[PDB]
């Protein structure tokens, strides 16, 4: 998956700026687990 993204991230400064273009696809990924998991605890018993 995200391997799988890095890979076309090499085919089309080098490894410095480029490679901070790594770190947003497992924190977008991330931001969409927790998300998620916030969900179905606010509601489905509910914390708060």
């Amino acid at each position: 998956e995200l391997d799988d993204v890095h890979d076309p991230l090499l085919a089309i400064t080098f490894e410095l700026t480029l490679r901070s273009c790594l770190y947003p696809h497992i924190d977008k990924q991330y931001l969409d687990c927790c998300g998620n998991l916030m969900q179905t605890l606010k509601k489905d018993y509910r914390l708060v």
